[PDB]
């Protein structure tokens, strides 16, 4: 399974002297209510089947769980099924008492959105990628207002970005703001969520999630398999996320 290595009191220290305060706090371990959603579409009507569908949700859900996240698992959605569960997730009562939230989607994709269970070139089932920041913002989701909300999507595309070959009284709020998203487009465990999982593990005592991101990259920088790189979007976060494993 791997190991999430413990951020000490001694690296807790070290993180929040060296970037000014400028960290997203977390709230009390023992009264703190973390959620993520985890929605995983496997088997599909029209195309293939994802085989190593169950070892990524087992992996993620075990790191989340291991990182404080109570874990909701959905399977085989269509899009409207999605958007019914991410309404529903955005409206949990435990945002409210919580500093932060995950949101996994690992499906087939097309460029502008994830595929629902009954996708095809004749009848789509998209779920955009704008809904689901939509859903999530700060007038439909206002528990989660000024708290970092990561969005893992692992959409696999056959047309997946790949290689080159060479020789040699009223207050206003901002409407979509700390969010992160990080994106695997690569097709066909999945070599992705395992590379993710791995780096969490080793990183998240050490690293803020943006820059555990890019050591994702770093780690997939020649390619060999179908190619990695998977990309940061949509960052609005306007502090570090650290996830201080152990705390």
């Amino acid at each position: 399974e791997g190991n999430v290595k413990l951020c000490s009191l001694e690296e807790a220290q070290r993180i929040w002297k060296q970037k000014s305060a400028e960290i997203y706090p977390i709230m009390d371990k023992s009264s703190r209510t973390r959620l993520a959603l985890i929605i995983c579409n496997e088997e599909f009507d029209s195309i293939p089947r994802r085989t190593g569908a169950e070892v990524d949700i087992t992996g993620m859900t075990m790191l989340l769980q291991n990182l404080g996240y109570s874990v909701d698992v959905k399977k085989n959605l269509t899009a409207s099924d999605m958007t019914t569960e991410l309404e529903a997730f955005a409206h949990r009562p435990e945002h409210k008492t919580s500093d932060s939230t995950f949101l996994v989607f690992m499906s087939h994709g097309i460029r502008e959105g994830i595929c629902g269970k009954k996708h095809s070139e004749q009848v789509p089932d998209i779920l955009q990628l704008n809904a689901i920041f939509n859903m999530l913002n700060t007038k439909n989701c206002p528990s989660l207002k000024d708290k970092p909300k990561v969005i893992i999507i692992q959409a696999c595309r056959g047309d997946s970005p790949g290689v080159v070959w060479f020789k040699d009284a009223i207050k206003k709020a901002h409407i979509e703001k700390d969010f992160i998203a990080f994106c695997s487009s690569t097709p066909d465990g999945s070599v992705f969520i395992g590379r993710l999982i791995e780096h969490m593990q080793e990183y998240a005592c050490s690293c803020d999630v943006e820059e555990i991101f890019r050591k994702v990259r770093f780690s997939f920088e020649q390619p060999d398999g179908r190619a990695q790189m998977p990309a940061t979007e949509r960052v609005t976060l306007t502090r570090c996320f650290y996830l201080f494993p152990g705390h």
